[PDB]
């Protein structure tokens, strides 16, 4: 219900999406401990940040929150993948 909700989530995805898709590779580059935890920190804050970013019934908001932790859990899942495969890409 209301587009205003739906709109909020794919923010959140567009964002997410196009983030994973459109991070930056260039020497240095950042180590896996270190990707984990900004995936970390981009999963909490967002949703936390949606979390208070909702309108209408409880319900409603829970379902966001609880599809978006999910929605994070399988789109981070191939992103972690592509800078998995990145960092063997390397030699030593």
């Amino acid at each position: 219900l209301l587009k205003a909700n739906k709109d909020l989530i794919s923010a959140g995805l567009k964002e997410f999406s196009v983030l994973l898709n459109q991070q930056v590779f260039n020497d240095p580059l950042v180590s896996e401990e270190d990707m984990v935890t900004v995936v970390e920190d981009w999963m909490n804050f967002y949703i936390n940040y949606y979390r208070q970013q909702v309108t209408g019934e409880p319900q409603e908001r829970d379902k966001a929150l609880q599809e978006l932790r999910q929605e994070l859990n399988t789109l981070a899942n191939p992103f972690l993948a592509k800078y998995r495969d990145f960092l063997k890409s390397h030699e030593l």
